[PDB]
């Protein structure tokens, strides 16, 4: 019943990041932080735009083809088995289409003990953020806000919008068993 | 007899980085790269000098703790398990011990198709590059430009001494098997 | 009477790169901003550490030698240039010395149209956020939340305890004569 | 007759600021560094691709507008002023107008004791480290090899197709009066 691996789904600028790292210097035992961005940094740069591999509209879209989608694949199964392996998984990830993103992830996890962690933040206040932080495609965070998680269950919601990285870090480690 | 995992070790600033950015754009089909440092970052801060997970000596030195040790394992059969899974997979790592950090390799890639390469770099031109790169644990280069090798195996061999990251991509790209 | 130098003061973590952000997309005019981390890097990593210039005590402590200081002079003397040239300049410092390093600064600026900006934070919410963005040297965020304030006077004052950097901005706008 | 500046032309990763980072750490004096780079960052994001700053072609093209023109005479104006203070200055630029762009620089820098410096590469070398950086905007270093140069006059001339940075640092600190 022990918790083998954290997964969080959330908006861009949401918060997500800054929580991992609060959770990663929170919780007790060494935790592996995988999101969605270092996988991004593992795949070519050719892969960015060059059709088959995600591509950014310029008012903030984002659309992933079947290139992509195949590495996606393949690098959800080695996360698991690291899982597997006896190391702790944290992920943060943005379920683009929803449930079917948390459908295609409970595929990989298959029976392993899972934490389904829910970011959520205003998506206005998500937007001012972006623009704190020097995000390059603006339009992202509203345009994600709510929709990444229509129909998606979590085992724990926090949502950044009032409360401080921190603290929803610590909302979070105390639905972690050890 | 598909190459499924190329593995290339050196020295810090031996080049390594460049050759894999490098070998991403020349390889047809898409690779997903995780080196070490990739992994140092998915670890915890604390888990940076608080013992049992690595710390660098003023004069350049790394020493590793077996808390380190145990979640570098799990990364290990994390990757390899992806490339099990249908991803293409590069990584760079530092042998620091030599022969026995290759065993330890290859304990975890099992009877998969592996590419180990080697990137060489004169100790003396490589502190230069540290120095030309902004590195802050100066002395490093130099420490691992020779000993990281000792005993080590390859199936190629460059040396980005006087031959260029492309170039260094290109004489490993000959060796890899669609 | 038109606004041609504006000058934050905060602790660290208090919030200063993102209003600064802000506040380049919020004002119609373009604005140049050189904070103190700016000059930092502008220094030879040697000056870092090496003695005259800048040390970080492992406890989140800073000290200013004499020879950073007497670089810091000159860059402070090409700022204010730059605003008598005619460009819009934002700079984002630490008055370690409370009220001593406004008069410094009053000394390099002369008659120009300033707006003296205060940035202020809970010394443990600053903390908290100082863990959440990876930050190395910890212990400065606390250590500078209420000091770096000590006697010196501002035009405005925000505090991002509770407000957001996008809001800061927005009070700080305000206070700027085109 | 001591030099007060140090200006670099070069194309785009024809390894600038590698020079410059072993300038700095060559050096006995501490050298304060501001390329065209720090400027870029310093402005608002926004004056980053709406017409009037500047724009990049997807070819690795570079546009400069009259909004960032204006901006960039106040920053000029405001090193020189730096050097002018007592601080030594290194500036790396790209002269996209040739003599034009030194004109212009002279301009500014007026009867300061200068040292221009010419930063060459192969235009097919240093495209292949484009590459190997992970530059986003490919295309530039083939584009500005050699026409940044034409008609400029420099004091020295280094060439890093096949010398290292830390060479091209040595063989430039040996014009520096002190
Ligand atoms: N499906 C998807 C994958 C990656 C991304 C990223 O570009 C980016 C957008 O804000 N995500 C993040 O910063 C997460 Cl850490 Cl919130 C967004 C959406
Ligand atoms: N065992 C070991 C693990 C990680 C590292 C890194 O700190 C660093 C030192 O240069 N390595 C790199 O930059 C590699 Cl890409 Cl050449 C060095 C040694
Ligand atoms: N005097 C002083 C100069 C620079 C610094 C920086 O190291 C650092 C500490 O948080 N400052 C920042 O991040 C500011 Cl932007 Cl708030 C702190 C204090
Ligand atoms: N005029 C001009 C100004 C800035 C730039 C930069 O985008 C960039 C292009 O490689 N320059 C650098 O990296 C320099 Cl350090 Cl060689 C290129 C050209």
């Amino acid at each position: 019943m022990t918790t083998r691996m954290i997964i969080l789904n959330g908006g861009s600028s949401a918060g997500k990041s800054g929580i991992v790292r609060c959770l990663q210097s929170v919780l007790p035992e060494p935790w592996l932080a995988f999101g969605v961005d270092s996988l991004i940094e593992a795949m070519p740069l050719k892969m960015q735009s060059a059709e088959g591999g995600i591509e950014f509209d310029a008012d903030g879209g984002v659309s992933i083809g079947p290139e992509f989608r195949a590495l996606e694949g393949a690098w959800a199964e080695g996360v698991v088995a690291m899982a597997r392996a006896g190391a702790r998984i944290i992920i943060d990830d943005v379920f683009l289409g929803g449930a079917a993103a948390q459908e295609r992830w409970r595929s990989f996890v298959g029976d392993l003990d899972v934490l389904w962690v829910g970011v959520r933040c205003d998506g206005a206040v998500a937007e001012g953020r972006e623009t704190a932080r020097g995000d390059r495609v603006a339009g992202m965070a509203a345009k994600q806000a709510y929709v990444v998680h229509e129909g998606v269950e979590y085992d724990v919601e926090v949502d950044t919008t009032h409360k401080e990285s921190i603290e929803c870090a610590w909302a979070i480690a105390a639905h972690v068993v050890p």
